[PDB]
This record gives C-alpha cells, structure tokens and sequence, in this order.
C-alpha cells in the first residue's frame, strides 16, 4: 500500500500550443487543454511517478477491464479566474474525499488525496491561461481512474491508470428552466448499489432515458424510486424543493443520503448555507410525486431546482408524468431562493467575496 | 453507411505467430490469439470497413465515453473442436440477438447481425489452430463494443469501436464451489439493466466478489428484495434440483423478470429438462428461507450454476449470516448436473447431431 508523490512530478511540456477558444462559444466537454496528468499503478510495484505531458490518446490493451466490466470512476470540479485575476478552486478536498471512497468501492487502489490535489494544482498551473478570461466561464477538471488489467476474468485489477483532463467550459445560462421526463420504468440506483459514488457504471444505463426525454420535449430526466415514486435526482444533479410543508411551515427539502443519492458538493454547500441562514426549516427527507402534486393543488410549492457542478442551480418549470404536464411555479416565485443561492456561490467562486471554501492556486 | 459487411473485410496477417499454450494450464481470459477484429463507426460517416489484424493495443482518446460513463457492452461465446475435428459454434445467433438488443439499450449504433457473425467466423478460421485439441477446452470469443466519443457530456456517442478478441480456455475457475451471500449488495434491480451484458453491471459487483475471496468463497450468491430471493451465482444462472413444497421433484430457476441475465445455457437446460419430462420444471422465485427449510427436510438434491464459461458448476456451500450452509449436491452424484454436462458437451463437441451447432465457415 502507498501513493504517488507530487514532489516526483515529471513535466514534459508541449512545444506546439493550441489556440484558446472564444469563452462565449464554448460547448461543454468538447475542447481540451495542451496538457494532461498521468500516473500508472501495478500490484507488483505500486504507483509509478506522476507525469504531466501533452494531451495524447491512451494506449490500452483491448482486454482492459475498464472496457468490459466498467472498472472505472471519475470526478468533476472547476477552476475559476477571479475578478482580481487570481485562479481559485472551490471545495476541492470534498472531491478528493469522494474520489478516494469511490476507488475503494470499485476495488481500485487508494492514494494520498493531498498528493493528488497538489498534482492537479501544478497541472492547472501549467495550463493556467486556459482558465477563461470571463466571469461566467471556467476550467472543468476531470480526474478519471480506470482498471487496465489485460484479462477477461471478473476481478480486482492488478494494473490501473489515473489521469486528469482539462476543458474550458462556459455558462449553462444566458436562467433557462428545464422540463423533466418522469418515467418510473427506469431506475438510476438501488439500495445496495453504487449510486452514492461517482462510478462509471451508474451512467451508462441512463443515455437511453435521456434520449427518450428529448424525444418528448424535455431537457432532463427526473429519476423516480420505489413504489411511492420518490423523486431522487434530476439528470445528474441533486434535487431541492422549496415549499410550505404538510404542517404549514416554510421548508427547504432534499432527499436524504440513504444510498441511492449522490452526495454532491453543491448539495452540501447549499445545505450549509441554508442551515447557517437559519430562516426556514431544512430537511433531508423523502419526497414523492403525490406529496408534490398534493402541494401544487394547495399552492404550497414555491420553487424546485437541480444542483451540481456544471449548473450550480437549475430551475425546474415542468414535469411530464402519467401522460400529463405538471407545471412547477418556480419562475413565478422569483425564483428568489434559487437566485440567492446562485449569486452567493458564484460570488465565492470568482473571489467577489472571501470564504474558506476557495483555495488560490499553488 | 448503416452497416459494415464481411465482404469488405481487410485482412492484415501477423508477421510472427505466437506459440500456443498447454490446454491444461489455461487461466481463463489471460492468453489471447494472433488476430483481432475491429470496426470503427462515426455518426457522420457511419460504419468503416471491418479489419482482421494482429492483436494490438487500442489508441483511444482519454475523453472516450466508455471510460467515463461506461458506454460499453460485451458478449461471450465459444468455438469447439469436435471429436471429428470439425470446429463448431453453439447457438451463436442468440448471442448476436442479445448483443444487438443491448446496443440499442446502450445507445450504441446498430449493426447487421449476420455480417458480424460472418466476420467472427472469418476471424476464428484464420486463428483456427488456437481452438484447442482437447474435449475439455475451447476457444472463447469476446465481441466487445465501446463508445469512443471524445467529449465529456453524458450523451449518445457519435463515435464507437466494435472489436472481437479470442482466448483459449479450459475451466473458468467437477470442482464444487462455495458461495458468499451478503444481502447488503445488489447486482441489479427492477427497472435496471441486469438483463443485458452491459459493463456497468460488473463494475459494482467487484467489491462483493473480493469480499467473497476474503472469506474463501469462489463466488457471490446474489440476493434481492426483503425476502432474500436467490437470483444468480456470480455471473452464472442458478438452478436448484429438489423436492418442492408440494412434494414434487422439480428443477427450478428464477424467472426472466428483468433482474436476471437470459443465459443461453440456462435456456438449453430448460429445453432439455422439458424434453426429458422426468420431473417438474419451474421458472419461479426461490428464497434463502425456501432453501433452508428445504435442507432441514432433506429435500434438496443439487444446486448448480450455468453459463458459457462454466456450462455446469456444482455448489457445495453457502456462507450467510455468519453460518456455513452445506448443500448436498456432491453426495447426490451429482446425477442431474452430470447428465446435463454430458449432454451439452456431447452436442458442443459433435458426438451427436444438433440444430444448436453450426460448423465453421
Ligand atoms: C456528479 C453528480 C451530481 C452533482 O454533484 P456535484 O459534486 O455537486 O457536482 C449529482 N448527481 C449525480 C448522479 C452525479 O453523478
Ligand atoms: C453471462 C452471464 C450469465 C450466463 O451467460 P451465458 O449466456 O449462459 O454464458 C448469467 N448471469 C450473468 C450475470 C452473466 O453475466
Ligand atoms: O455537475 C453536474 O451538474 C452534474 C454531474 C456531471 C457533470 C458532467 C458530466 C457528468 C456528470
Ligand atoms: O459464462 C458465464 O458463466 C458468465 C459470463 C462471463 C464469463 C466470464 C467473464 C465475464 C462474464
Ligand atoms: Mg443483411
């Protein structure tokens, strides 16, 4: 057991540089930077030294287990160029904590979280001119970790690769509210499954549901669970509901961490904000379609929104379910809370206000 | 171009051929033959021509969606060298049907099933001396299909690679196995993708499979629901031979309700067992309680797995809730299991005629 170490970094700088794109025209996940990070591991010898080097294709044995049995996991986080022109990461240690836990769930080897973070910082620092010059764009950071065992046995891999990609991305907006496809025939995650980790195999199974959703005029899938049709998540975002609850109290509600919900960083931040403001009840609790339709009949719903790293906050206007369109009155209610959370988090990400949630580049 | 064709195959033979392994030293899945099949697809241009070429690494964009969101799926079938020295496939059209259906569910591009089986046969023929000269060994064929979309959004890929590897194998692991049963982990769920061979179903199973080895088990027995239904034996279908609750002799296996892989072996064994008509045959739910109550009454004769890699794998023991639960499979012959193994191998190795085999092209 052990870890690679950032002090052993080997840097092979590119000698031909790609042109930076316009920050207003960026499509998500499609343009990549000049460099990547790579680190090899074998059970025989452990972790090899980390490399930063020019972006390149991966050379993989076709029997690699990432390709047959989904022995894989990823993370997502961002670097933000401040109004003061300092580049900041936001809650990055939470992503490392999650990554490590995911590795263990997947049977990939463990590593030292602080050491990975430092390696990420030096990567971003080398490609730092790729962090956009714009207050509603950013650099998305994709750490990825795959089994490369050359063998078709289903088992723990004895070889693996950890790598990191960088991709400048732009605003999810200029506030666009979404319609949701709620079809109970599909289930993202089950008790005793891996839905509370960022493991590749949770996502394969959902491209078909996203396609069905667009064919019916919807932008995202609302994931339902169990016999009472609990509402769990929105696409790949956590779900919040701002309403007057069944006892007539103003409440922010979100599903609890009971194994079928991914514990988002955004989710966490929001809950901490809500707790600290102390202005309404905050509840991690079960929410069903009927709870929801009953609330709508009695004018109790203020706002519904997704949260996650790509969107930050994503207002919901409509849910399609049992052959009908159910309107959600989010945009008619400001959306006051959603806009508050958005301006608070973006103020922090871009250094418009001080916070312990940000780290300035190393 | 909506589908590739076998007649466009481009064959690049290898310069130096590797030495074949010993048929009685084979570790499943570890030795590969001289050549592979590869077919590139893109949204814009459709399917490129298929190529048979030397086994090589794949060169993949690190953004490739197979690596991030498990946009991927596979199959598993076998070629068998006959006692008559004719090489045969076993119900391969069923694997093609299943691969196509799973592609549709993965949002991978569709392909002409016949043309793929033809390409596969041409790949086997070129590597035919790898089909081992032994009647307890075979050549494993591994069609595999991955998204190679170089962009990070979760979406239908606009680039894909279809490839086939071949691997000589003996057994997968009568060697009876012991099974680890921990209901804390679930393999697949209703409204999920457990009824197809998508790579995501296997990623999540690994932790449990390691936990099984830590306890001296060879496999995981997958349990489901609050009543602890017994679903599958690792990656094999599960069969139970017993006296049922109405006092009838019965072969039982879980029904195809979404959480169970519809194995080719499983379907053969049910056909055989209907054909013999010596005992009841039921696709029904079975629980750990059904099992332990039956054992207490000395009602259980045999329990075994069945899948391509291991056609019949008997089960002696299950570890559950801190106890070991002995299963008396090996002290009842195991007659049924042996009858089944002997018939399927008779067919697969050509000792009898059958509509389930196809002789190599
Ligand atoms: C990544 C992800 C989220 C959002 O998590 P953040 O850490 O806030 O970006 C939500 N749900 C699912 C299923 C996810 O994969
Ligand atoms: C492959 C597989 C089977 C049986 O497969 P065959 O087509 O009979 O080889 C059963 N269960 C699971 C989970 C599998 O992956
Ligand atoms: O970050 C989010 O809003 C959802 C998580 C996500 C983002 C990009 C690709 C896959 C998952
Ligand atoms: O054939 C089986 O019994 C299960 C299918 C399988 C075999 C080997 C590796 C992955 C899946
Ligand atoms: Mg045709």
């Amino acid at each position: 057991v052990g870890t690679f170490k950032a002090k052993d970094l080997i840097v092979t700088p590119a000698t031909i540089l790609k042109e930076k794109p316009d920050p207003n025209n960026l499509v998500f996940g499609t343009v990549f930077t000049d460099h990547m990070l790579t680190v090899e591991w074998s059970s025989e010898f452990g972790w090899e030294k980390p490399h930063i080097k020019p972006l390149q294709n991966l050379s993989l044995h076709p029997g690699s287990s990432a390709l047959h049995y989904a022995v894989e996991l990823f993370e997502g986080l961002k670097a933000f160029r401040g109004v003061d022109n300092k580049i900041r990461l936001f809650q990055p240690n939470l992503n490392m904590d999650r990554m490590y836990r995911s590795a263990v769930r997947a049977t990939l080897p463990v590593f030292d979280k602080e050491e990975l973070l430092e390696c990420i910082q030096q990567l971003v620092k080398l490609d730092q001119e790729w962090v956009p010059y714009s207050t509603s764009a950013s650099l998305y950071i994709r750490p990825t970790f795959i089994g490369t065992e050359p063998s078709l046995g289903v088992k723990k891999p004895t070889k693996a690769l950890l790598f990191v990609l960088l991709s400048p991305v732009g605003p999810y907006f200029s506030f666009n509210p979404v319609s949701l496809w709620a079809n109970p025939k599909y289930v993202r995650a089950w008790k005793g499954g891996t839905g509370d980790c960022k493991m590749g195999g949770n996502y394969g199974s959902s491209l078909f549901a996203q396609c069905e959703a667009v064919d019916n005029g919807c932008q995202q899938v609302l994931w339902l669970y169990g016999e009472d049709h609990q509402i769990t998540e929105v696409g790949t975002m956590n779900l919040f509901l701002y309403w007057i609850n069944e006892d007539g109290e103003e409440e922010l509600a979100t599903p609890p961490l009971d194994g079928i919900i991914l514990p988002g960083v955004t989710r966490r931040c929001i809950l901490d904000l809500a707790h600290q403001w102390g202005e309404f009840k905050v509840s991690e609790r079960y929410l069903t379609m009927d709870d929801l339709t009953t609330a709508l009949e009695g004018n109790r719903v203020r706002e519904m929104f997704g949260s996650g790293t790509a969107c930050v906050v994503c207002p919901v206007s409509d849910i399609l379910y049992k052959g009908e369109t159910i309107h959600i009155p989010t945009m008619e209610n400001g959306p006051k809370l959603a806009s508050r959370i958005l301006s608070k988090l973006t103020d922090i990400q871009y250094g418009r206000e001080e916070r312990d949630w940000t780290i300035v580049l190393s």
